[PDB]
């Protein structure tokens, strides 16, 4: 599978670099971190059109390669490559369905890939690597945006590097 690039045309690095996930529409708005209702730390993944270009990413794999292709399941998270916390798992919660969230743990191979939709790129998570995976789109609830699973209806990226 093809090689993902970013909004300058270069391969997106494995780890090493982070990017802004920028939506081609949703207006401007970046990623942030939020509560669904009532935990005391936000950590639900939204689109917030007051964060731009929001909280930048890292794609991982365990792979040896140093660029990151649609096939490899990753690991996303926030944060440095050294750090724990920012990572993103799906989570049951309540109100959302299955939540895109932050976490401090991280599987050998990740939920997600990113595959090419429409002008940019979806992120995709995958409940079983051998079986199709589900789109992650947007939940508008409580004043947010909330990154969850919605198959059919893909938020769409660009991947603008961090630089």
């Amino acid at each position: 599978s093809s090689v993902v690039v970013d909004t300058n045309g270069q391969p997106v690095s494995n780890g090493a670099d982070a990017y802004y996930l920028v939506p081609v529409s949703h207006g401007h708005a970046g990623l942030a971190l939020a509560k669904i209702g009532n935990e005391a730390e936000p950590r639900a993944v939204v689109l917030d059109p007051h964060h731009r270009p929001g909280l930048p990413v890292r794609f991982e794999s365990p792979l040896r390669i140093n660029i990151i292709k649609e096939s490899y399941f990753l690991n996303i998270k926030f944060g440095p490559s050294s750090s724990d916390s920012g990572v993103w798992d799906v989570i049951q919660q309540d109100p959302i369905g299955l939540a895109v969230k932050v976490t401090d743990t991280k599987s050998l191979l990740g939920p997600f890939k990113v595959e090419k939709e429409g002008e940019g790129y979806k992120i995709v998570y995958y409940p079983e690597r051998g079986q199709t995976g589900l789109d992650i789109g947007l939940v508008h609830r409580n004043d947010k945006y909330y990154l969850a699973v919605k198959d059919g209806e893909p938020c769409v990226f660009k991947i603008r590097k961090a630089t």
